[PDB]
């Protein structure tokens, strides 16, 4: 069996036997995205994704032999953590003092590459001279970043995901009792831990207005009750809202106080119910995973795939799908299960 160059012919549990590489390789990615530098960047993911799908460590050159997306710049970087132990290029990135500064600004929600190398290019090289400078004017997004700065910066868990997954179903069922709610993102793949939690929500019964309406009255709903600490909504080409909520510590069933609360990232989207197969393929990731689905579609089988169809160039047909397993399917693929996408 030749390992395919496309992640969606792979399968990648979270078990990674090439951390030392692949650690490497995601520092080389982030730099060049947070210089613009999309091609390189692309390529160094492909890189990485490819040695998190293999069920070895490299321990030699003669081990990369016959693996797709390992070019001569890669290869070089391969060999060196394998005379080293480390590479001299991730160790250059993490000293570098545009990628400290762009990775430290961009931490903050709210903040993009525009607003990261504006405040790098004034001078500013820590959040608490940003935050005490008296000139400077920010977004209510950034705010709600600065002012929930620390819980936002520390990983949501398992027990917290579930936590907010009873607000979301308890708020969504209050206005359509026959909502379908589905956690998603990196928790759906089986993380331990996300930055944020995300939900996939739909309905058979409901109607376009109910549909267009239900994120409104779940977050003036959250609102009432004293939960909601930032919103903002965007229009469909899925109904989508972006959430900070209050996350009481009494409704945290884990192992484990000072302020009985968390703020925690929460994203919902609203999908018609004939395109949640889609719509759940498309938010449960990995980026990379979606990536490699929608280039193997269109390269392999001149078809087009997006978070809400699955279009037929040669039939001049949209191909439905009650679930994931027939959009493989209808891909000519083998079924990954979501825990095989990390990627």
């Amino acid at each position: 069996k030749k390992i395919s160059q496309y992640a969606c012919q792979r399968r990648t549990t979270l078990n990674n036997y090439n951390q030392l590489f692949t650690d490497a390789l995601d520092i080389l990615a982030e730099n060049d995205e947070l210089r613009e530098n999309e091609g390189s960047c692309l390529a160094f993911m492909r890189a990485s994704s490819v040695l998190k799908s293999l069920p070895f460590p490299i321990t030699s050159m003669k081990d990369t032999e016959g693996i797709p997306c390992l070019g001569d710049k890669v290869k070089s970087i391969i060999e060196g953590i394998i005379e080293d132990g480390e590479s001299s290029e991730a160790k250059a990135v993490l000293n570098d003092e545009r990628y400290k500064s762009f990775k430290l600004f961009t931490s903050v929600f709210g903040v993009g590459l525009k607003t990261a190398e504006k405040w790098f290019r004034m001078g500013f090289r820590t959040l608490s001279k940003i935050q005490s400078d008296k000139s400077l004017r920010f977004t209510q997004m950034q705010k709600a970043g600065f002012l929930y700065y620390e819980d936002l910066v520390s990983c949501v868990n398992r027990p917290e995901a579930e936590a907010v997954s009873m607000l979301v179903k308890e708020a969504v069922v209050t206005f359509l009792p026959d909502a379908l709610v589905t956690m998603t993102g990196g928790f759906r793949r089986g993380k331990m831990t996300g930055h944020d939690v995300d939900f996939l929500i739909t309905s058979p019964e409901a109607t376009e207005d109910e549909e267009q309406q239900l994120l409104h009255k779940v977050t003036d709903f959250w609102k009432q009750q004293g939960l909601l600490l930032y919103h903002q909504y965007h229009r469909s080409v899925f109904e989508r809202s972006f959430c900070i909520l209050k996350l009481d510590h009494g409704r945290v069933h884990s192992e484990k106080e000072g302020k009985g609360w968390k703020a925690i990232r929460v994203d919902l989207v609203m999908c018609p119910y004939d395109r949640r197969a889609f719509a759940l393929l498309g938010w449960t990731g990995s980026r990379q995973f979606e990536r490699d689905l929608r280039r193997y579609a269109t390269h392999e089988r001149k078809m087009m795939l997006d978070n809400h169809a699955l279009y037929d160039r040669t039939k001049r047909v949209f191909l439905e799908a009650e679930s994931e397993e027939e959009i493989f399917a209808h891909l000519g693929l083998d079924y990954i299960e979501p825990w095989e996408r990390n990627a």
